[PDB]
């Protein structure tokens, strides 16, 4: 069976929770001591590569992660715009504040963070990042977007359709629990966290 | 026939040419987010998913890229490492240089960098940066490597598995045309464009 190691915190560690409970997938998640994943001894690292993973060796169908070479390229695209983009810029916020005890968010970070929401109001012209249908390349951006958006206010009168997209997502029953929840409590940590390094 | 939009500076794009050149398929560059091949009509974005679309395509081994689901895994994670990671730390540098007039690069970001340099050396445990064969994420890795190194020093004393690391790679007949000249040609423009920038 499947062992995730994980922090249900950490927006990649939710990205392949969404993707585990897509698949009808029953996780055993275990603290550290990410995310790492134990299949069976063998182990995944890296939330996309996990996600690949799952629906490559789990997956009764393609939806989620098409064979198609075509549909596959572009939510490849959309995973590497999450990475190189969405996931960057908030760990350029948040780890300043993590780790290094810092207070401040700096001007630029901020606006590098709301660049990246018109980016990607812009790519949903579809229903979803990757086209009209839903794919794990939704997971890892929903997972990001939920957390940073507690921290760097997303507008919705400037963002109509990343709303659409957030309510989509949060049609899905399993939403709140393995994702919801972890991404709301991360950006109120940031901001707890923030506040606490400044005493 | 395969048509890349694209600039030779750019290191997602250099990825992309390293893959072409090493699958032997011929490119037409056009001068232009980028690159976007053009497939006879077929489009694709993004130097990763271009890659992976190429070795799908037209490999004829999945050396480049496996079919064996935890080592494709191994890929994946050294493409993501690439684009979340070392490219994006580069580029918030390169940002500030290129459109906001600085001429210095804060501390921060330096060591930013600096610590991508050490994650690297720590994933060549074997030649290369997804295990022991050559793949489409040496090339990603590569592509923004031989640029950033060029700004932020790469130290060989304390890194001497990417040292070994580029030594092979520069053993590739292709590799300075598809990516040793723009990498090394883009770190020079960059220090270039900061000096610049600190003359009134």
């Amino acid at each position: 069976k499947l062992v995730l190691y994980t922090l249900h915190l950490s927006p990649p560690c939710r990205a392949v929770e969404l993707t585990a409970k897509a698949l009808g997938l029953e996780l055993e998640q275990k603290n550290i001591n990410i995310p790492v994943l134990d299949d069976d001894g063998t182990i995944i690292t890296e939330s996309h590569a996990i996600m690949i993973y799952l629906v490559t060796k789990y997956g009764k169908d393609d939806t989620l992660y098409p064979k198609d070479p075509v549909q596959q390229a572009r939510v490849n695209a959309a995973l590497h715009f999450e990475s190189g983009v969405l996931f960057a810029r908030m760990r350029f916020i948040f780890e300043r504040i993590f780790f290094y005890g810092k207070s401040d968010i700096p001007e630029d970070r901020v606006e590098y963070v709301q660049k990246s929401y018109r980016l990607l109001e812009d790519t949903l012209k579809d229903d979803f990042v990757a086209g009209s249908k839903m794919t794990i390349a939704d997971f890892s951006c929903i997972s990001t977007i939920s957390s940073i958006m507690g921290v760097v206010p997303l507008e919705q009168s400037e963002h109509p359709r990343i709303y659409e997209w957030i309510d989509r997502l949060k049609q899905l029953p399993y939403y709140e629990e393995a994702n919801g929840g972890g991404g709301t409590d991360l950006g109120k940590f940031v901001l707890a966290k923030k506040e606490e390094n400044a005493k």
